[PDB]
């Protein structure tokens, strides 16, 4: 009763292994799912290459958003620069059985799979650096004025390895993306990677991607999310544990400041008063990134003690860059061009 029997109750195409489409594509298997729909592995008989096909949900709101993704991908992939190869390449798109289908190059595991394969011990600081440099270069590409693209959903699952035994990466899923000034959503970003300005209901720009990247890089080395909030209130409190109360010049302009904070008569802000004798969070700023990263105690959990490429000086450089990426103020948060100049990247 859904799309003549081709769809499930969640607007998704019921993927059937081995099905051939349009005498060109042989569907092998479902490889990933998302809010957008599904991504399947398939062989293109015409070009004689394996491809990934993103099958968008047969629902107007999802189709229309995927149209934005198509426009931004074609705009990015057309751009004459070698920086465009940290973005996944959209080969072509078509409508099949009332589903928008986007054909991409086939890619390998994402950065979450990589973390799980180390049993959440985290990858080395050297590999984290390689991911960080590629991502900063990618964000520099997005920041080019003709593009001005905010990805809006950076997370480990959206950063994929080209090849499973190499460190080259590509960004995927521009389905939440927008260009600067063309922003159409207030509830965006995956929660663990959600910026303060988005939590505060404030206007946002490309700097929210730099916030997400800073969260991602800590997680890549420690194995666990830096701010693992269960909801927005919990998310903001976890940020405050590490970074303190946000500055008054931000909260004074934040529409949703009273969802998390309270303004005192002197004009300074504090967390909202908790009920009864309930202690749940560390006091503001006392959960130090210095200790989360184990800068002077052998890395995260002490698990890197004595290894090369994990010196105290290396960790201090890494911490400083992360703190520059996690600046509360979007106007002073480190920008991609300057991030690439940081001492953490020097040979
Ligand atoms: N959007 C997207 C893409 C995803 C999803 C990310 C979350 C679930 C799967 N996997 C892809 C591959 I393999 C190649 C190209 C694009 C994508």
């Amino acid at each position: 009763v859904y799309n003549d029997g081709y769809d499930d109750d969640n607007y998704d195409y019921i993927v059937k292994n081995g099905e051939k489409w349009m005498d060109r594509y042989e569907i092998d298997s479902l490889i990933g799912k998302g809010s957008f729909g599904q991504v399947v592995k398939a062989y293109d008989r015409v070009e004689q290459e394996w491809v990934a096909i993103k099958i968008i949900k047969n629902k107007k709101a999802f189709l229309n958003q995927a149209q934005i993704e198509v426009r931004l991908l074609e705009l990015m992939n057309k751009h004459d620069t070698e920086m465009k190869y940290y973005i996944v390449h959209l080969k072509r798109h078509f409508m099949f059985r009332n589903h928008l289908c986007l054909v991409f190059e086939m890619l390998s595991y994402n950065l979450y799979d990589l973390l799980r394969n180390t049993n959440f011990r985290g990858v080395s600081l050297n590999l984290t650096r390689k991911f960080a440099q590629q991502m900063c270069t990618a964000l520099l590409f997005l920041a080019t004025p003709e593009l001005s693209i905010i990805h809006c959903d950076l997370k480990p699952e959206n950063i994929l390895l080209c090849n499973p035994k190499r460190s080259a990466i590509k960004i995927v899923d521009f389905g939440s993306s927008c260009q600067l000034g063309q922003r159409i959503y207030q509830y965006i970003q995956s929660r663990f990677y959600r910026s303060p300005e988005v939590l505060l209901g404030m206007p946002y720009d490309l700097a929210i991607d730099m916030w997400s990247l800073g969260c991602i890089l800590v997680e890549m080395h420690t194995g666990e999310p830096l701010f693992s909030g269960a909801n927005e209130v919990d998310q903001m409190n976890k940020i405050v544990e590490v970074l303190g109360i946000p500055p008054a010049h931000i909260l004074d302009q934040a529409p949703k400041a009273r969802k998390f904070f309270e303004k005192l008569p002197d004009g300074t802000w504090n967390l909202k008063k908790t009920k009864d004798g309930k202690r749940e969070y560390k006091p503001p700023g006392t959960r130090k990134l210095h200790n989360i990263l184990g800068v002077e105690t052998g890395g995260p959990g002490g698990r890197r003690a004595g290894e090369s490429g994990h010196t105290v000086a290396d960790y201090l450089k890494f911490k400083d860059l992360i703190l520059r990426m996690l600046d509360y103020d979007p106007k002073t948060r480190i920008q991609p061009y300057y991030a690439l100049q940081h001492s953490f990247f020097k040979k």
